[PDB]
């Protein structure tokens, strides 16, 4: 009746989406004969995705997978760059696939392996199952299971998403820990009886953007990396 | 558009529940001072389990976790054994827990690792997520995802379960292969457009029981082990 299972937020917490979109974006445009400010594209793409996802959650748009939202969001932001109209549909599919390739932080894979030697480990992502399984496979990120909010057609912080984790692994809330670099996610899990571990990710939005990494009173654990979290849990 | 993902039946195809039941049951019964015919127990237990899954599909029984199905099936078969009435509910709980501890065939883990190096791999099981995750973890069975019929509150051969596989991994039916040692499973998947691979398991019910390992014309592959299947798919 101690901690039995750890559940992980994927974007930010485990993978560096900023460096993926900006560096692969630059390689993508170079091969095609143009250049662009990919930091701006990345920010615009993320913001447009979140606005469309919000419309799904509010019922103003029909339900669809996060991969499709990313792909429709891409069409939207490309209309504000003069080179955007030069990308055909296959070009935009390839760019959209980067969200299924988000690279790990350099602590993520070894920390995850150590944690798995002691606990059941699983994602609990807001994204599509297809994208998350590929992120984990491409990153060689070990998990006992892949779960995402898509399996209950919802989004965090809907309690159904957290309960999906408990039901799927067969444990009670106090035996589960939510691990994230986003406080809204940990707040919701804590209110449902999960233990919570915060991983500080000071470069989540790139090298130059200040991120809120300060500790909070309700965190069970405060860590600077997945490797550090494994140490404090005695998973050596 | 080429094979992208393999989906595995787990009990029987990948893990040897007969050896697990006979070995655990033998120890279970020795400490209680009686002997049982564990070959017959295994046959009856799986048959009652399958009959109850069918009731879930037919709606004669509301969906419950497969571990509750195994537990109630055990109550049913224990009326056919004189020692069965000597087992209280806690005894029966202990015996039921073996369904999350099934031992892999010797070829399963190396074959699964080779296939994962070439394809996306996933379970697609009727067992609970909790049990199948734990079977895979205890047996060091590598997968890119753990899917079970629990995620759509049904059971194979319900078409919803095969669609769950395609939606979750994000591929089309012809890009997916169902792998099983049971023909009902491959027949249903083939009818939905999957490729299918049969793995012969002549000792699924021990050395004294005959099982159907004959090939069929609709099998895309017929193999005697997961390693042999990996050889056939160019994964070695
Ligand atoms: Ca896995």
């Amino acid at each position: 009746m101690g901690l039995k299972a750890l559940f992980f937020n994927v974007q930010g917490t485990l993978v560096d989406f900023y460096s993926t979109i900006t560096r692969e974006g630059e390689a993508f445009s170079a091969v095609r004969g143009f250049q662009a400010d990919w930091t701006t594209v990345t920010e615009q793409w993320r913001a447009e995705y979140r606005s469309r996802l919000d419309q799904v959650i509010k019922g103003e748009r029909p339900w669809t997978t996060t991969d499709r939202i990313y792909r429709e969001a891409l069409d939207g932001i490309l209309a504000n760059h003069p080179w955007g109209a030069s990308l055909n549909s296959a070009d935009r599919d390839e760019l959209n696939s980067l969200w299924s390739k988000l690279i790990p932080w350099d602590d993520t894979a070894p920390g995850l392996a150590r944690l798995r030697s002691k606990y059941i480990t699983s994602t609990l992502s807001n994204g599509s199952m297809a994208s998350v399984l590929r992120i984990s496979k491409l990153g060689a990120l070990p998990f006992d299971a892949i779960l995402t909010a898509e399996l209950v057609r919802s989004s965090k912080p809907d309690p159904k998403v957290y309960q999906l984790a408990l039901d799927s692994v067969g444990i009670e809330a106090h035996q589960a820990m939510m691990v994230a670099c986003h406080k809204y996610d940990l707040q919701a899990a804590k209110r449902l009886g999960f233990k919570v571990a915060f991983i500080a990710r000071p470069f989540e939005f790139g090298p130059n953007k200040k991120v809120d990494t300060k500790p909070e009173q309700y965190f069970d654990y405060y860590a600077n990396s997945v490797v550090e979290l494994a140490g404090m849990l005695g998973a050596l």
